[PDB]
């Protein structure tokens, strides 16, 4: 018998790493495990096409936020037996457990594979030279703005580029998701959707959510984000941080591993940023401190010919040995709570900060219509970034854009 698994590029050699991870399972169950690697760019499409055609792999990886959508199409096997077999609900963070099913469904459709959440990477050299205490800059919004002001003013020059560093690199194209903006919405006491008397509605136009977005977008108006960044996406900003063009930017724990690996295998060990890398959690806003908590689950398609064998593989990948090994190869965090206690995570100081940030990780409701709701949100936010490009953003103009987003989102639900 043979299994097919579809994954995303979770590690630098993503196929090789997965083949090594499941070698003991291949040997132990006497089976070959064919893996196919989909860019995040087109994974939504390949997976959805397998769901409607009823042709594809036994297992697929899923972004946490996609489980509701795929579940609702009626193409996923229940996996209660696999979750029970791994310790059930108590074995996982509640922000991870939320993403095992369609919101409000009897049965689980996804087994948690790994987690990732966002924190600030910073240049320890740049902050030291501007006399900014990282604990102070990342403690509060007031601290954050004050650090960027000191960072804008500093004479410091990257020793490779001999040029300044821009204080903050954040993208301001159309976002593809609200991963970058959600923490500011949450930090201010806001949220994207509110569950009121059974149905969900937009909360993007609440006073608290508009104070969060406007704080985030206002950092660009105050010139802590350079013009050219308002034309870039997350990948090109990662390049800019790695290349010594900016002091601070938000990403997931993969950059820690990327810093120990040389330029010629997708890493940045050779760069000044790699020998001067700090990490801090999102600053606390008025109503507290939050980051985007996501990652990926594995799902079994209900048309698989190899269901027994494929649930065995799910028990394996979802369980303690495989959870530790995959996390070392990817730089992600294990989805299984137990497996965080491994020495290999406790002795990396930068990873400790992401492990701590997990307590303030927030996720989205696992909704059939989530992707639609995020598209309306980011399309309207994108027109607020256009106002920033022009130096014309106001609280009024942002309220008006989020009111149109809200009216569309209430409809979509
Ligand atoms: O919104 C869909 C889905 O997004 C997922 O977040 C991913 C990021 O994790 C991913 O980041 C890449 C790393 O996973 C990869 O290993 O390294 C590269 C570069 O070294 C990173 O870009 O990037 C994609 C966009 O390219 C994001 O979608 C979330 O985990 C999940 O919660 C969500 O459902
Ligand atoms: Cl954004």
């Amino acid at each position: 018998k043979t299994l097919e698994v579809w994954i995303m590029p979770n590690s630098p050699q993503p196929a090789e790493d997965f083949k090594a991870l499941v070698a003991p399972f291949e040997k132990a169950h006497g089976v070959e495990v064919k893996v196919t690697v989909l860019d995040w760019g087109v994974a939504w499409t390949k997976i959805t096409t397998a769901a409607t055609s009823g042709v594809g792999p036994d297992l697929t990886q899923l972004g946490t936020t996609w489980v509701g959508a795929i579940s609702a199409m009626g193409v996923l096997e229940p996996v209660d037996d696999v979750l029970e077999a791994l310790g059930g609900e108590k074995a996982y963070l509640p922000a991870v457990w939320r993403t095992t099913r369609l919101e409000g469904a009897r049965q689980a459709t996804a087994v948690p594979w790994f987690s990732e959440l966002r924190a600030f990477y910073y240049r320890t050299d740049a902050l030291k030279a501007a006399g900014v205490n990282p604990a102070e800059m990342f403690a509060s919004w007031q601290g954050f703005e004050a650090g960027l002001a000191r960072l804008k003013a500093s004479s410091f020059r990257d020793p490779e580029t001999k040029a300044p560093l821009a204080p903050l690199c954040t993208p301001g194209r159309t976002p593809r998701t609200l991963h970058n903006a959600a923490p500011w919405i949450w930090g201010a006491g806001g949220e994207i959707v509110r569950q009121a008397g059974g149905r969900w509605q937009s909360a993007l136009n609440s006073p608290e959510s508009l104070e969060g977005l406007y704080f985030f977008l206002s950092l660009a108006q105050k010139g802590y984000v350079p013009a050219e960044s308002l034309e870039k996406n997350t990948a090109q900003i990662e390049a800019d941080f790695q290349a010594g063009k900016c002091a601070v930017f938000a990403s997931g724990p993969w950059m820690i591993q990327r810093a120990q690996v040389p330029e010629a295998k997708g890493g940045f060990a050779e760069r000044t940023a790699a020998k001067n890398l700090g990490v801090a959690p999102y600053p606390a806003g008025p109503k507290g401190r939050y980051t985007f908590f996501g990652g990926s689950n594995l799902a079994l398609f209900n048309f698989s010919k190899n269901k027994p064998l494929a649930k065995e593989l799910l028990k394996y990948l979802g369980g303690p040995e495989a959870q530790v090994r995959y996390a070392q190869m990817t730089g992600m965090l294990p989805a299984l709570r137990s497996a965080w206690s491994d020495p290999s995570f406790q002795q990396n100081p930068l990873l400790r900060t992401f492990i701590q940030a997990a307590q303030f990780g927030r996720t989205y409701p696992s909704l059939a219509g989530w992707g639609g709701v995020e598209n309306l949100a980011v399309q309207h936010l994108g027109m607020a970034w256009d106002l920033v490009a022009q130096g014309r953003l106001t609280r009024e103009a942002l309220k008006d854009l989020m009111d149109k987003a809200s009216a569309a989102i209430n409809q979509a639900l």
